[PDB]
This record gives structure tokens, C-alpha cells and sequence, in this order.
């Protein structure tokens, strides 16, 4: 066991590795969404930019998780990253709907990880998630909801 | 149910609405305290200012609660705001005692809301309350306690 | 009677207290309108901002009335603040129509208060209302009228 | 009971006093480590500085605990501070090993105090520890681990 | 076929997609190398930083390829990203050797892609690779070679 | 014996260690006085600050003694630090009286240490005490005397 490890569940270490994979997958999805909207037959630079910036934010997420893993004396273990669910993402609203479903999945994974830490009485992990993840997710999901509402109003 | 709503108890949504009413009521009490001290036959501008600034801080509180309500996909529901408990607030120490009793009530309402979220396993709500409310209340109550101690020393 | 009181009708003092309640109620209505438009299923930040800024302006109104009440040696008396007339405010035009009806009510209350002061030969009160209220109301109502006209043009 | 005290367990108050003693003891240990490395027959200014700065950080810790104790209406109670465990601390790696054992002790005391507050449903205390202590400890322990690894590489 | 597509081989489009996968895989390898060196029992921040910066440079690579794909009217197609070849990367020289083998693989893939474009008489593709890739690879490989030489001298 | 040691009595070395303990004890007393005055039922921030600043000055004292000990080739030896004489310090004048008694004790210890060095013909030690301690003590004691005189005038 690492010389620094203290109050860090092997279950949490593993769940952190799984969550890093989920974030790697999410960044990948946003990379695909971003370049789809840069297509000449789609051509929405603002939408492309929105998704490309999200790819970066998800990368920031998995980098923070990996840093924390090392801070706690856990050990990063990487798996294959699944390709995104679609090759073509439809119209802006279809894409935005896909994005909020992805964020809801990530948020559930965060909530599950928090519940796991709570069960293992790990307040460092709790504080980490609250500080860097939970509210970021709530804010983002609210933003996507607002977008979907406004996109729906277009044509009316 | 809102398209964004996730892990947000209807009980918490309702308790948030009730707490917004309690803050609306508290801001109202401080408005009354502030103008009482601006009376020509009371005439304590520093005390008036103290209470007027608290009215603003309680407004900031209920605005933050309402913002959070919307962020979570809950729905603001407003009720009548009860008038303050007194029309005339006595001497500075009587007023300050009324103020710390009000803050203790608010703090208990916060603690109760936190316990409710804990019971509903809502770490976003926990983080929100800890970040924006709990310590603010502790600091304020400490400040009021110190004031009461110093007011009591006057005449001695 | 206050040591400073001079040419200040008890009828005016009471009407000022009633008008403070009407402004408290109006600020409350604008708070509700503002957060309604911040809903994820409404999502119009510019409209939300418009109404939130009006809530602030109505607060400025009742604070000015209360200051004047004390300046004249009158005595603030607070009553319960009625909740807003709706929990949900419809589309932007429905909301704006509600807002101009509210402003017309306030303006009538101002005009009535002015007539009361005129009857009681209170030129200080007249000057106060003219300086801080009457033209503000006319300008605002004109702005709302212009908005309603432009909103009606949308879809055409 | 203090006029400000609310939701503050006598058990927590006592545990806070005990933790202040543990921090006083830890600052003392770092004072001794710092001056040991300033000896002419040891003469490692960078190591001396490292430990002297830790003495300061532990002082900051117990000052923050004492401030919080007063903020909550608890009452500071001081006991004798035990002298450090060694008069002479060996080579840099021996010293660093002593330091990480000390930090692990402090971290366990923090975790125990957090568990106690959780049991007493004290979210203010939770937030205080998370904000000012837990992550500071994790970061420091990680830093010490890294040092031990690098010191071990010297001679190779 | 895209409205913009001109002189762009379907073979090149496919080879570009394959090369994007190879770069995604290479960035992933560098992410793993970077966090390995941030381990408390490895603890070489300069090496960690070196590899983390390479992860970024490989991301820049695949982003440039994807941009070019769209510029030419080709269509991004994403596949699963294979996990890195090792979970633990040994000592600095083992890691650096792994890195230069990776860069040699990438460089061969670039050279192969260039040969393919040459065969398809695609001078835009040639210029793109020469401008953004070939010399970058040569410089990097030279840097890694120099590192390996210097690492080998350590202990001597 | 240290390679640097010259004209440094073992008696002086020991007396320096004892004086470091006396300063550690004095800083501890001032820490307790400082937090006592920060109590909500005492609440004198200026008095609290006065004593907290003295805690710092006594720390500066024992750090200077320890530095000098090492400069001379003596060896720091630490003992348990006795807790302060009171848990509660009364009114400001009681506290200030306690403080001047403490300073008089420290000053006597300094004077005794100076006499010891004089007996051992140690002019370096003499200069050290004169430069960093003696006049500081005289100035501080004068300041405390002035305070006691002024506190006594309050109520009159």
C-alpha cells in the first residue's frame, strides 16, 4: 500500500478509475460533436465551439480525478475508450439533447461516487467532488436546458 | 418534471420555498428595524445602517435560494409575507436581542434544511448551504453576541 | 406628536404607509416575474433581468417613501405583504401586460396621494412626488407600451 | 451556555480543545526539527526552512481552531504541551519519516473529529474542516511522500 | 460527395481517420506516462510535465487532422481508442524509450500517409503534413534521443 | 564539543534552554489571553489583538534565542511547556496585571542570564541580550504600566 494512503477505500480508487474512463468517453463524444458542426454541410461555428469547449472541460475533469487519485495514493488504471454513440448528430436540438443526456449520466456517476465515499466515510472525497464537480454539473445542465427551450422556440 | 431535474426531492423543493418566505420575512423585519432607528426620536444612524445592511444581506439570501431552486429544476412558489413582530423596537439592546433571536431562527431553519437534504442524500444542496449560508450565519451570530456584550458594558 | 412635525397630515402619513405596502407588493411581484423567466422551461435572461431590475427600482421607491416619512416626523407602520397574483406568468407579452397594469395601479396610487397632499396643502409632499415618482412612472409606462407594441410585431 | 451557542456539541468542543493541543504539540515538534537542521554539524538550511515553515502552518491551524471555538460559543481550555519525541532527528530521511508520521497522526485526528461532528449532525464543523484542513493535509502528505521517494534515490 | 470536395481521395480520407485514432492513442499513452511519474513512489515532476505536455501536443495533432478533414470535405469517423500498452512504465529511461518508439511509429504513419498522398497526387495534403507534422516529429525524436543519451550518462 | 564553540559556558547553554522554555510558556499565556478576549461574552477585539501580538513577540524571542544557541555551538533541548496559570483572565485590568507580572518575570530571567554571562565573561551574550531583549522589555513594561494607569482612570 502507498506510504501516503490513509482512509482511501479500494472501492473508491476503482470507482475513480471507472469515472476517469467515463470522462475520457465524454470528452471523446464532445470532440465528435464539435467536428460534426464544423462540417461544410452543417456549418454552425458557435455550436461547434460550444461542444469543443465542453471536450476541454471534460478533459479538465479527468485530469483533476487523476491528480486526486495520486494525491490519495491510489493508482490510475486505464481501459479502452469507447467511441461515441453516433457518427452523425442531427440538428442542433438533437445534439443538445444528446449532450444533456450525457451530462445527466456523468452527474449520476458523480452522485454514485459521492454515495460510495459517504458509505466509506471519506470526507476528503466528498469535499473534492463538491468543490470541483457537483455544482459545475448542475450549472451546465441548467445551461443545456435553457438552450433546448430556446432552440424549440426557433420557428414560431 | 423539469427536463433538468435530477436527485432533487419534492420535499427539499418545498422546504426551499418555505425558507425563501422566512428570508423575505427576515429582510422585512430588518427594514422595519432600520427605519425605526432613523426616527427623529431614536436617531442612531449607525444602528439604522447596521439593520438596513442586514435587510440587504437577507435579500441576497432569498435571491440565492431562488436561483438555486431554478438551477435544480424546482419551482418557486410565493406566499404572503408576515409583517414584523413589533412596530417599535425599544433600545439598541432590545433590538439587537430581537435580531439575534431572528438569526437563531434562520440558522435553525438552515440546519433543518441541511438535515432534510442529508436524509434525501442531496450533496449539491449540502454544498450550497455550506458555501453560502452556514458560516455566514455563525459569523453574524458571533458579531451580534459581541455587540450585546459591549452594549451591556455601556453604563459602567 | 414628533418634535419635528410641521404641516404633515395624519391622513398623508397613513396614505404613505399604505403606498409603502403597495410598493412592497409591487417589488414582490417583480421578484416573482424575474425568477419565472429564469426557469429552464422559459429561459429568457433579458426578460428575467428586466423584471429583476424593476424589483430593485420598486424597493428604491419604498425606501424613499420611508425615508421621507421619517423626515416629516411620521411613523412607519408595516402590514403583511400579499403574494403576487400569479404563480406562472405566461409568455413575455402576458407578463409585460401584467407589468403595465401594475405600473398603472402604482401611478394611480401616486396621483391619489398627490391629490390628498394638494387637499391638505402640503407642498413638500408635492415636490417629493414630482421629483422622485411621477415622471419615473410616466417614463416606465411609456417603455412598457413600446415593448408591448414591439412584442406584438414579432411573428409577422 | 453561551448566548450564541447553537448545534454545538460539548463533545465537539472538547475534541476541538484536544486537537488544539495536538497542533500545539506538532508546531513544537517542527520547531525542534527546524533548529536541529540549523546546527553547525547538520547544516541543511533548506531542510531547516521546510520544517520552520511547517511549524508556522501548524500554528495557523491551532489559531484557526481557537477562532472557530469562539465563533461557536465553545471555550478554549489549554493543557501542558508535551515536548517533542526526539532531541536529535537523524538524517533528512529519518526526519521526513518522522514528519509524515506526525501528519498522518494529525490527519487521523481530523478524520476522527469529522466523524464526531457527523455523528452530532454538525455541518458547520464539517465545512470548517473540509475548507481549512482535510485537503491541506492530503496535499502535505503527498509532498512528504514525494520527498521520501526522492531522498531514497540520492545515492544511486 | 461534399460540395467542396476536390482532389481528395477516399483512401486519403480513410487514412486520415486512421491517423486521428493513432494520435488519440498516443495522447492517451502520454496521459498515462504523465500520471505515472506523478505517483508518490515515482515522484519526478519534470518527467511528469514532459509527458503531460506531449499529451497536449498529440491532441493538437489530431485536432489539426480533423480540421483538415473537414476543410477537404472528408468525414470524421471515430473508433475505440486502445488503452496504453503498460500500466506501469519503469524508470525514466524505460519511459523515454517507450516514448521514442511511439514517436517513430507516428512518424512512420505520417510518412506512409505522405506516400499515399503523393501516389494520389494531392499536393495540399503534402503541404499540410510538411507544415504541421514532419519536422515537428524529427525535432521531437532528436530531443528524445538526446535525453536517452544523457539519462544513460547518469551514474558514471 | 562543537567545532565552532568558543567562550560559550555549558551553564549559559543550559540557561538559554531554560529561557527558551520560559518564552514558550509566555507565548502560550498570551495565546490564552488573546482568545479569552475574543469570547462572545468578553468581546474586546483591541485587547485580544494586543495579547495576540505579544504572543508573536514572545515567539520571536524564543526563535532568536534558539538561533543564537546554534550560532554559539550550543544545543537546543526542549521540555514540556506548562499550561497558562488561568483558564479565565477576568477584566482588562486583571489581564494587564497578569501580563506585567509575566513581563517582570521574563525581565528578571533576562537579567539573571546577563549576570551569568558576565560571571562567565561572555561579551557576545551580553551584546545579544542588550541588542534584542533588555530595552524591548523595559519599553513593554512601561507601556503596560501606562495602560494600567489609564484603565484605572476609566470610571471617574
Amino acid at each position: 500500500s502507498s506510504q501516503i494512503r490513509q482512509n482511501y477505500s479500494t472501492d473508491v480508487e476503482a470507482a475513480v478509475n471507472s469515472l476517469v474512463n467515463l470522462y475520457l468517453q465524454a470528452s471523446y463524444t464532445y470532440l465528435s460533436l464539435g467536428f460534426y458542426f464544423d462540417r461544410d454541410d452543417v456549418a454552425l461555428e458557435g455550436v461547434s465551439h460550444f461542444f469543443r469547449e465542453l471536450a476541454e472541460e471534460k478533459r479538465e475533469g479527468y485530469e483533476r480525478l487523476l491528480k486526486m487519485q495520486n494525491q490519495r495514493g491510489g493508482r490510475a488504471l486505464f481501459q479502452d475508450i469507447k467511441k461515441p454513440a453516433e457518427d452523425e448528430w442531427g440538428k442542433t436540438p438533437d445534439a443538445m439533447k444528446a449532450a444533456m443526456a450525457l451530462e445527466k449520466k456523468l452527474n449520476q456517476a458523480l452522485l454514485d461516487l459521492h454515495a460510495l465515499g459517504s458509505a466509506r466515510t471519506d470526507p476528503h472525497l466528498c469535499d473534492f467532488l463538491e468543490t470541483h464537480f457537483l455544482d459545475e454539473e448542475v450549472k451546465l445542465i441548467k445551461k443545456m436546458g435553457d438552450h433546448l427551450t430556446n432552440l424549440h422556440r426557433l420557428g414560431g
